[PDB]
């Protein structure tokens, strides 16, 4: 069992993912591994980048802000069956991990990257649910709540027992394994506010929406300050600081289908979110410093959730200046998953270089 | 004189309460010292339990929301009046200890715990003037605003001289001396804020919401983070940690008070003080791990000040899962107090424990 | 080019402005510089409390709440030209200083306190705008929305380039670099939120206040917090703590007219600033401490636009405990001005000391 302050000294990379030039590990280099080791949790961002468009191109067919554009809506079944096979497909082959070789899911589980991505599946969950095609679910006002318990129970149960760990004052709070990464235990929070109100239970979407603001700015203002997180914050502007951009997102759509209105308190965490936006993707290195990985899955998820909340602001506000915001932003998001799911398919079949020996994994307990 | 650095040095216990192994003291250990040094200023704990529970017997009997049970308002009667002897038992036997043992009081002043207990009797005050029993106070509208200023006149001098200090520079700023127990500088804002509208004065009652609120952030979100205080942070959940649902229950029951309406910003923060209260008593351990101890007096105060916000909640939001709520929450407030009543009554007359040597303040200033 | 440690490290004072009795620097100490070298950028403060009185006594003629006074509008007239002339002289020798010694104006910026001087010619030019004088500018509802994309043009560019740093992990973020006067890095997004709502733009007012909102925050608790911010932070209260009252300040004027009334959310931002008011001005210290600087220029600057806010909420409640709060901070910060008036004058023409030896930057990079 591996300390947290351990995994900061023997690895290297904005994602902890590689191991360092004086390090020694537990497993070989080059032989192959059997398949089941080689498989991280990280690909479980394959489906939040694919559920969350779903989400959009139903808005974009649905909304009369763009309504000029007369968009199909066989462009949300074709999205929403495909992220639903791949859900499947990822969760069987994890469960198979967990069978034979449960030593290196808890290496996982301690990894203080890889904790954010067991919330990750039951976000993907709720994503398919609030998107549900109308072909196949017309002729209803809500959703039964029992959709609500078997999505929320679990990524609750697990909530409670790590944000108790962040006020206490042992070993694993916040401020020894704080990382951008760390957004991704909040977001659920308000992806469940959404998916409540949806089945009728508004007082439990609003319960859910303040335990997300209080634990949204603990994390927002302790990544501003002097812990001992040193290789995963990047000396400059990285992608892996979109993840600042999906709570002020979800927060804004949540607060506008509890309240029906996109009042000051929901401009307010919109504007936050496109302020980081501007600040991130208004550069050019941002488009020419592309190298694929599959990390990059996970930074498309909330640049596609910034697009769902300015199409829910052209509503609120008509004219042409807030049409040509959501058009273009977007564009964007649909334009980037397209090209990592070109280039996900030349790694796999024609290169076939997806799964390497993940070696961040097998490193020592105690020696440099 | 001694530093805040030493105190934390040379104390051990979630209070420092206990000297350790290898420190020197300046006063014996087995003999028996006059009773005036045996007496701390923590036992204003055991007034902050009585007079809280006032303030509930009273709402569980004049409230809509609980006429169903048929609470006689002779329980308000014989607690405000316990509480009202027991309250000028303690002040007159702490004026002598500073006629006789003046340095004493200080080295209570200047103990980073301590500090904070220096508030508390005049939050009892305001506790015994909003719960006032109707037998004694009929035919009233608005209480007189003299009682606010004799009670919160020396609230506001000291909250000036500390809150200056903790955003300047020197030996006593809130990074050096912050502990879950600094909670109770803040809390005496919402109290005088509810008791400054029922004398007529509802702009003096947005003043104190608002210095109230923004100090609360301030402590709330450094207590996340790196700082020498050590010993004084549990490793797991203790019943310390009950400090932090004080003042989120008391800003929603103000905010309700001065506006006549329990909205947005009054649920949100009923909520967050709602899933503190789950993290910290839905455990197996709350209950098995009950050791007695007089500080236990003063967390059973911000778990009945969750109890009168849970009835404020069930008249604005009214049907049965309101109504259960409000009285499981009042339920397991009153049994605590019914369990330290008996406790206290046995460690003073049958076993006589109550008042052993006070050995933390009589620590060397020097050397370790 | 020298680190933002090192300036901490061989300077000293609450603004960086001495050397240390051990340091070497680069240049003579008796002998007289080029005048050009001995001209800091912290006179643009002398700009800033200028300016800042053409709004104080534009408000203080055309407001119903102190119509009983009956002030002529010819006191704008005399400040504002002459805030004019001053900003026109100081900009022109400072665009001087850029031709001949541009190695010393860079110097200048990456030095840790005066980063946040570049910020403040544009809003010198903010100012002038809103406050025109009537005389000049009759017979127009809307400004110009030109005025507002050259004067919150360079603003915002540089703003991007400095929040970007904050957020980062290289060398210049927050926890390295701040400071007191890193608030006037803020207060001009809610100073261009008021210029924003005058053109037309009600939209890009609420952007600017969301932006400026979200970093105020981040600001006012790191500075409660363990950096390396050692001589910079006062021991005890000095008349630098006064930045802190600028942006609540500025907070509460900008929602008012975006809109249209003193709300909830108005009140309490005005009452955390005059909290921070009462527990700085309210002292003896205070008044018996003055020793003159041209860095008392810049601590006038958020004192008037205090008395501003207390004139617009003496108009949303009205009676005689609100005239005479208005009255009383709009009196004390007129006459610290009349004061530095008189005082700049004297060591101007008379002792002829206002520009020795600009020591601070001639510092050498590498030994102590």
């Amino acid at each position: 069992n591996v300390s947290a302050g351990r995994y900061f000294a023997a690895l290297r990379g904005p994602e902890l993912d590689e191991v360092k030039d004086n390090e020694d590990i537990l497993l070989p280099k080059e032989e192959q591994w059997p398949f089941l080791l080689r498989f991280p949790i990280g690909c479980f961002g394959i489906c939040l980048g694919l559920s969350s468009q779903a989400v959009l191109w139903l808005a974009l067919a649905k909304s009369p802000a763009t309504n000029f554009l007369h968009i199909t809506p066989l462009i949300n079944l074709v999205v929403w069956l495909f992220s639903l096979v791949v859900l499947v497909s990822v969760s069987f082959t994890y469960i198979l991990k967990c069978i034979f070789y449960f030593e290196a899911v808890k290496r996982e589980y301690f990894h203080p990257v890889r904790v954010n991505f067991f919330f990750a599946p039951w976000v993907v969950c709720m994503f398919l649910a609030i998107s549900v095609p109308p072909m196949f679910s017309p002729n209803r006002k809500y959703l039964h709540p029992a959709i609500w318990c078997v999505f929320m129970g679990p990524y609750f149960f697990l909530e409670l027992k790590i944000y108790g760990q962040w006020l206490s004052g042992g070993k694993r709070r916040l401020c020894k394994v704080a990382n951008p990464s760390s957004h991704l235990s909040v977001v659920g929070n308000f992806v469940g506010a959404i998916l409540a109100s949806k089945v009728g239970w508004d007082e439990v979407a609003k319960f859910l929406w303040a335990v997300g603001f209080a634990h949204y700015l603990v994390v927002f203002v302790t990544l501003y300050q002097r812990l001992p997180t040193s290789e995963a914050l990047p000396k400059e502007l990285h992608p892996v600081y979109s993840m600042f951009i999906a709570a002020p997102s979800a927060a804004s759509i949540a607060w506008n289908t509890i309240y029906g209105q996109f009042d000051g308190c929901s401009r307010t965490c919109f504007f936050i979110a496109l302020f980081l936006y501007i600040s991130l993707v208004a550069r050019i290195n941002f488009f020419t410093g592309f190298k694929f990985s599959v990390a990059w899955w996970s930074y498309t998820f909330p640049m596609t959730t910034a697009s769902v909340a300015t199409i829910k602001y052209a509503e609120a506000v008509p004219g042409y200046p807030s049409r040509a915001l959501a058009l273009t932003l977007s564009f964007i998001s649909t334009a980037m998953v397209c090209v990592l799911f070109v280039s996900t398919l030349l790694h796999a079949f024609v290169w076939q270089t997806l799964f390497p020996n993940d070696l961040a994994i097998a490193i020592t307990k105690r020696k440099l």
